[PDB]
């Protein structure tokens, strides 16, 4: 047997993010398009700032703007919780502590419009340094990489996560922001409740040569592990 919301998935799916963002009071959207195939755990998208320049560096940006799309091992596809609260959704919400500086908080709603996978996000940061690396922007428009350690929540119906992003600084110096992360259905129907395992990631940065407006083009792979 295979599993209802896992078979969304089996082809490549068109994806639309929103995201609306408030950091220390600069105000800012994001739109972003592409595409993902969970059987290669791939993920291709462009994001423009619709409102001009963005606040604060597009790599912060990149953890909040589809874990759904993770290619789960067929030894671990009754661990993948993501696509099981499919079609219907899931909220993501995180606290993303910048080290020495000031965290986002983010709530997000996953889920298909149609055969659209469709991120809808609300951003809010505060307590950052006007003159830090994100404000000040000093990070380098650098890839991300690192493991998303999911363990289940059995009180929400979801999950939980943590994991840690090192931002290189322009100086030669890491930019810390640890992310904590929970996951709950939408709908009341059943989902997948894992053992602990981690999403190694990997997330490639870009720009578009002929792109005048502030973006960002990403190439993503996203592949569970943990679980022999």
């Amino acid at each position: 047997m295979v599993s209802k919301g896992e078979e969304l998935f089996t082809g490549v799916v068109p994806i639309l993010v929103e995201l609306d963002g408030d950091v220390n009071g600069h105000k800012f959207s994001v739109s972003g398009e592409g595409e993902g195939d969970a059987t290669y755990g791939k993920l291709t998208l462009k994001f423009i700032c619709t409102t001009g320049k963005l606040p604060v560096p597009w790599p912060t940006l990149v953890t909040t703007l589809v874990q759904c799309f993770a290619r789960y091992p067929d030894h671990m596809k009754q661990h993948d919780f993501f696509k099981s609260a499919m079609p219907e959704g899931y909220v993501q919400e995180r606290t993303i502590f910048f080290k020495d500086d000031g965290n986002y908080k983010t709530r997000a709603e996953v889920k298909f419009e149609g055969d659209t996978l469709v991120n809808r996000i609300e951003l809010k940061g505060i307590d950052f340094k006007e003159d830090g690396n994100i404000l000040g922007h000093k990070l380098e428009y650098n890839a991300i990489s690192d493991n998303v350690y999911i363990t289940a929540d059995k009180q929400k119906n979801g999950i939980k996560a943590n994991f840690k992003i090192r931002h290189n600084i322009e100086d030669g110096s890491v930019q810390l922001a640890d992310h904590y992360q929970q996951n709950t259905p939408i709908g009341d129907g059943p989902v997948l409740l894992p053992d602990n395992h981690y999403l190694s990631t990997q997330s490639a940065l870009s720009k578009d040569p002929n792109e005048k407006r502030d973006h960002m083009v990403l190439l993503e792979f996203v592949t569970a592990a943990g679980i022999t």
